[PDB]
């Protein structure tokens, strides 16, 4: 269904500083912005319009202030827009690509039986899944969204079943996720908003054939978030085969 939507945030009125009153935030917090039409950070959840819902979650984690990460990253990805994320590996990542993740596969139809994931979020490792599965957890248990990991360090039993409940959020590692669509245990073909996380550490553990398969099977037309903590050519190739007119932000020189 070639009919898909991902917006465009919209920042409220009370967004409205444009003056360098920014670049102050951003030098700040060290980030670095660079591509076009990059809108400015979100300072308070309520400049992002998230759903009565998820904002709901935050509260109750008792958050201080949206991270630099998350203030500069949340109206990218709400905008629709691809972006590369460089950041020190483990920081806070999870919950910039996340929500807009939420948002994004509710202006959409629920999941009919058969249905594989609409968003995908690949990770090098089952640390790292396992971490962005109990960050998310908690939203997805606040909303009609069903989230589940996929990885080669467990009964494949618990995981097939996961999925053959249907949800609408898979996190995997690549081999992993191979090895359950080549069998009909899922299928990207409702798959519109793709992450890619750690991908820096995802090339050097040789995941980037696997990684092809399976981007190679994606509307081209997706969505696509990449976080790196390093920027060799590795990750910009792979940026530009993925993304296009994406906006690149830095937070960890």
């Amino acid at each position: 269904p070639k009919f898909e939507k991902n917006f465009y945030q919209e920042h409220p009125d009370l967004a409205r500083r444009t003056a360098q009153e920014v670049e102050t935030y951003r030098r700040s917090k060290e980030i670095t912005v660079r591509g076009h039409n990059c809108p400015k950070p979100v300072l308070n959840f309520y400049e992002a319009n998230f759903p009565a819902n998820v904002m709901d979650v935050i509260a109750r984690q008792n958050f201080t202030e949206p991270t630099a990460i998350q203030a500069q990253g949340w109206p990218v990805a709400l905008s629709g827009l691809d972006m590369v994320g460089v950041a020190q590996t483990g920081s806070g990542k999870t919950l910039s690509y996340l929500l807009p993740a939420i948002v994004h596969i509710n202006h959409q139809p629920f999941l009919e039986r058969g249905d594989g994931p609409i968003c995908l979020v690949l990770a090098p490792t089952r640390e790292l899944a396992q971490q962005v599965q109990q960050v998310a957890a908690e939203y997805c248990r606040a909303c009609r969204l069903k989230s589940t990991c996929i990885y080669g360090g467990a009964p494949k039993g618990p995981q097939i079943r996961d999925l053959e409940r249907g949800v609408e959020i898979c996190i995997a590692t690549p081999g992993r996720l191979i090895d359950f669509l080549e069998c009909g245990k899922t299928n990207l073909r409702r798959t519109t908003y793709l992450v890619l996380d750690e991908a820096d550490r995802m090339l050097d553990m040789g995941f980037e054939p696997q990684i092809r398969k399976i981007v190679d099977q994606i509307r081209p037309d997706r969505q696509t978030l990449m976080w790196s903590a390093t920027w060799p050519k590795e990750v910009r190739q792979l940026a530009e085969d993925f993304l296009k007119d994406y906006i690149h932000i830095n937070i960890g020189a």
